């Protein structure tokens, strides 16, 4: 596929999660540490991400294949799960977040082939 159809493709399986609100709040920005005052974080996520570089890698093309992108929504969701404790807001936060995400996905994925 193309960079522009493959991003068209995917595309509406972020704004999915950009639409859920308070749900992805946390997760539009980078986990900052030092701001939120846990500096944990980094002791235990070695690889961060959040919404808005997978925003910035869909946008810039840097997505090649659907896998690609699931991987990055999914190493989002697996760093909170792993950090948060399960009874936190994040935690349920990226719970519900991920639900969205199979919802949007899976129709998507089944569409290519
Ligand atoms: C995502 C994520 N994964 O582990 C932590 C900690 C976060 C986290 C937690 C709170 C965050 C954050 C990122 N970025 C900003 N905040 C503050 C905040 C808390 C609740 C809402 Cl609804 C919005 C922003």
């Amino acid at each position: 596929f193309k960079p522009e159809e493959l991003r068209q493709a995917l595309m509406p399986t972020l704004e999915a999660l950009y639409r859920q609100d308070p749900e992805s709040l946390p997760f539009r920005q980078p986990v900052d540490p030092q701001l939120l005052g846990i500096p944990d974080y980094f002791d235990i996520v070695k690889n961060p991400m959040d919404l808005s570089t997978i925003k910035r890698k869909l946008d810039t093309g840097q997505y090649q294949e659907p896998w690609q992108y699931v991987d990055d929504v999914w190493l989002m969701f697996n760093n909170a799960w792993l950090y948060n404790r399960k009874t936190s807001r994040v935690y349920k936060f990226c719970s519900k977040l991920a639900e969205v995400f199979e919802q949007e996905i899976d129709p998507v994925m089944q569409s290519l082939g």
